[PDB]
């Protein structure tokens, strides 16, 4: 009972990429593995807990949450179809929403707890998982290496998947503001809020606040740059400013907080490097996430870590250390679930099963759950354009029928799909609007295929689907040539 | 009279499609006829073809209207908070909206004649008068006043479908989906009667904007509806259909309808059930639009079923007449039909034969929820291939535990030859399943193995991604046997 334990591999994070490679181990080649994490189910302290941040504090509640915050568009939109009801009786309850996030996702922690309850040679240690030489991870009772020790536990490999967390800008009163860990359990939802970033996780929950706002509240995106979302199609990226601006949302491009303290009745004084000011009583920081090594000793082992501080890793998710890993958020390169799950499964079928693999980083589908929402697949035209000496770019806009009857006509459906002209070859497809991400998954299996533009316009629409409009785009509406935009070709 | 290189008798999918890549395309000279304008009655269709004035497109409308009694319930869950007993449907409104959305696109059609060169719109009814000729009509009646001659080297038959009513007694009293778009009243009680994709989804439609204490009944003669979609779905949407108030009578079939003294229908079955409705929608089927072309004044061959035959080029018998779209009772579906259109126009004046494939067709049922399916049932490919594999997953999604639509189970499944892991056919049920299924059509014209499903990285969190996550059969078919394990 006083003695370490014995594995094949030890993991260090039960999260999206861990609990694949410890599960694919210990049931594909029955190799005996230990899974390490700080905490059984998800909330304060840690936030992050068996499952990852994922099924905790990420894709899982956050879209449970966009859910809810679609039922204001919802209800509004009802009108158009003939749907009466008082409308000054319509109300958002945070606290049931947030209520039933926390039990959905309690049921998933609970369903982690007994796969490792029932499973042979797949053992979860709670604790803080540290390296201490090249094969004993000690599991200790917080992330100070000098608290007790709970576990020494023996492993012939490593697996490092502690993922990332939320980065906090260096600004005096930074103290009064939140990361999107404390946003999933507000016990009330903010009046005011600014989001600062124009990433996924500022875009996404200025959605959420902004249809769960009591009577007269306002909800400020603040971005330090020109235009939100950088990454995803400048075509996209416009659309979707103009329709959180149409929803009521205040996108405040090119400003950035210099300093936050308290007004007298506790509310919040943001400074902008501008000059400007703004009162609310939540400003949540979402400006990006970091791959979370401190806590790991890597100086005990001297596993390396890139410039931008994620675990170097070659293909085959290999550190310096033959026999230590690392795959998801801690890597620092795509930051989504289905990658450090990819990542997880080849790395496993590499070094216990002998069928080799690396984890394809390109023509990976991704989706943001905007109201309405991004799916993307590839290559962006820009990217495309300074790789390939012709790409043709196929654009279908419109208004859809149904938002003519809703009265949403600002919700503009888009699909763009990026092509090598020279053959054919679909680069990249880029959807906005309902169904984009569910639309944006086959997607993905055709890239993966190499399809063609004529693979998609020979295959027959579903109608009435906005899908359909991606086999119907048989001319280019633009080309760029030597990386220079142009209607036609010469 | 005048001169044209094709005429097109019906404005619809495939004869518009047709008509204008003939003209826009090749530079030909076109004639199009249509019976009506703008859609409604008498005639329903018109200028945009059945899909555009009485099909997909309204009824897509219609359904969108109809999901609002989820929505609305389904937000309680979220703790969204309002007077539910102030929650009523107008379906005056529904309908003013869905008339207004079809009366555009008819202007735009009109708009799109009067600014295309070499395309001309002609009203009236079309019939086949000699081999180079086309005449146009006041009605339907072959001895009404003479409108038009069209002189015509080619001519293209593409006047669709129409509602098949059974021959029984006080079928009179009974409606087709025609007359559902323009019912000035929501039904009280109503009884669709088909298994078919029109009758389940009017029944949701029906189910949604029915007043206080109505009640939608859907009917069909066989036990389980929607013959040709997977046999779990099959089942799944009958559940779901009962689930949401909808009663599902299987095995029964009416044998008549008579007048009640209140203007209701009092419906015989078979089995000498009877039921008291306000409507009787009549959606067993619909059978090609051939009676007023008079196909005899040339001898276009038809199929038993009533098509007009046609070999893989759409060509009839008659050296230069064809046929594409319903009339050809292949598949009734739009896309199907612009793609003959094209096809028929590149052949005769492009010299690029080009031939419609008819198999790996994604398709859509517009139930609450809907279907979304591409290519091969596994019974249909048990019968064409040793070792067919049936890869299977179902769940309540997460947002049904809280909205507490518990019932609301996604049915994904991917048929597959086990011999070599070629995708043979993919089936969904839930939201999203018709969105899903599109890009799924691009996937089986790549010869998609389920390996390159289970190899392309999800998009998480969505219901699609199920697909990219089946790596072990469910079950298999060999030599035609349903068995759970290989034999090894
Ligand atoms: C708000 C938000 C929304 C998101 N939405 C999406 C989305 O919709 N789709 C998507 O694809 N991606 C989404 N992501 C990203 C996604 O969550 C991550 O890419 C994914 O969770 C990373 O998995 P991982 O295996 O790298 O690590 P994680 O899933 O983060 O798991 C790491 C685990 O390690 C634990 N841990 C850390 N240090 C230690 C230690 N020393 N010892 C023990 N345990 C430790 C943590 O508690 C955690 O459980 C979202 C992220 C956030 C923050
Ligand atoms: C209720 C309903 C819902 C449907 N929903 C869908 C769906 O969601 N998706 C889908 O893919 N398909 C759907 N369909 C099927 C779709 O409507 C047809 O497959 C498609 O419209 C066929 O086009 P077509 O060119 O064959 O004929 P049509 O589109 O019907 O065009 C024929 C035209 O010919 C005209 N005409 C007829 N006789 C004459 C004559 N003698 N002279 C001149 N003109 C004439 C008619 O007025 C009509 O406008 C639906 C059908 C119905 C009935
Ligand atoms: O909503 C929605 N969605 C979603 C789904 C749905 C639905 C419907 C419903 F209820 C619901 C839902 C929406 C809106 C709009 C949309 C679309 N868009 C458009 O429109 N487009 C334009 C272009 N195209 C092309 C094709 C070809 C052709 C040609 C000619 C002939 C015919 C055809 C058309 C056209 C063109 C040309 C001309 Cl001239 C014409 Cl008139 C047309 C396509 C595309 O979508
Ligand atoms: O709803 C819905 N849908 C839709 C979308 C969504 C969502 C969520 C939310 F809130 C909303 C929406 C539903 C429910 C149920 C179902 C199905 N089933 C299951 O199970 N799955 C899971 C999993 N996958 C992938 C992978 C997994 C795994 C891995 C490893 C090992 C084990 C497992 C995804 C996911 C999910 C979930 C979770 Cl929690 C996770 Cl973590 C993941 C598949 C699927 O679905």
């Amino acid at each position: 009972s006083h003695m370490s334990k014995a594995f094949d591999l030890v993991v260090i994070g039960a999260g999206s990429g861990g609990l694949e490679a410890g599960w694919n181990a210990a049931t594909l080649y029955g190799k005996r593995v230990a899974v390490v994490d700080v905490q059984t189910s998800h909330g304060p302290p840690f936030y992050a807990a068996l499952g990852g941040t994922c099924v905790n504090v990420g894709c899982v509640p956050k879209k449970l949450m966009v859910t809810g915050a679609q039922y204001m568009d919802h209800l509004r939109e009802s009108a158009g179809f003939g749907w009466e009801f008082d409308g000054s009786s319509v109300k958002a309850n945070w606290k049931k929403l947030i209520a039933a996030k926390n039990e959905a996702v309690l049921d998933i922690n609970k369903s982690y707890e007994g796969m490792f309850n029932d499973t042979e040679g797949l053992d979860f240690f709670l604790g803080w998982g540290s390296l201490e030489s090249k094969n004993v991870v000690v599991v200790r009772e917080t992330a100070d290496p000098k608290s007790a020790v709970k576990e020494r536990l023996q492993a012939d490999h490593i697996l490092l998947a502690t993922g990332s967390w939320p980065q906090m800008p260096a600004i005096p009163g930074i103290e009064h503001c939140i990361s999107s860990n404390e946003a999933f359990y507000l016990p009330e939802p903010p009046r005011r809020v600014l989001t600062v970033g124009g990433g996924f996780i500022s875009v996404e929950f200025a959605g959420i606040f902004n249809a769960y706002k009591p009577p007269g509240g306002k909800v400020t995106l603040c971005y330090r740059n020109n235009l939100i979302l950088r990454g995803f199609d400048e075509t996209i990226r416009e659309e979707v400013t103009k329709q959180l601006t149409a929803n009521g949302i205040e996108i405040m491009t090119n400003e950035n907080p210099a300093k936050v303290s308290l007004n007298t009745d506790g509310s919040k004084h943001v400074t902008f490097e501008s000059g400007k000011t703004l009162d609310v009583d939540v400003v949540m920081m979402a400006i990006g996430r970091i791959p979370r090594t401190n806590d790991l000793q890597l100086g005990n082992v001297g596993v390396k870590l890139t410039p931008k501080g994620g675990v170097q890793v070659d293909e085959f998710s290999r550190t310096n250390v033959p026999n230590i890993y690392a795959i998801g958020d801690i890597t620092d390169r795509l930051m989504l679930t289905p990658v450090a799950i990819n990542e997880g499964a080849a790395l496993v079928d590499t070094v216990f099963g002998n069928k080799p693999r690396k984890t394809d980083h390109t023509r990976v589908a991704s989706a943001v759950f905007s109201i309405p929402p991004i799916g993307t697949c590839g290559l962006i035209e820009e990217v495309a354009a300074k790789e390939f000496e012709k790409v043709a770019v196929y654009m279908s806009s419109f208004t859809p029928l149904m938002h003519n009857i809703s009265g949403s006509k600002y919700k503009k459906f888009v699909a763009k799909i990026v092509t090598n002209h020279s053959d054919g070859t679909v680069l990249g497809v880029h959807l906005l609007g309902d169904g984009a991400p569910e639309i944006i998954q086959a997607v993905g299996v055709c890239l993966r295929l190499n399809a063609k533009i004529s693979d998609f316009y020979n295959t027959i629409g579903v109608h009435p689907t906005s899908a359909e409009e991606l086999c119907s785009m048989r001319t280019p509406s633009y080309y760029y040539v030597k990386g220079e935009k142009m209607e036609k070709l010469p």
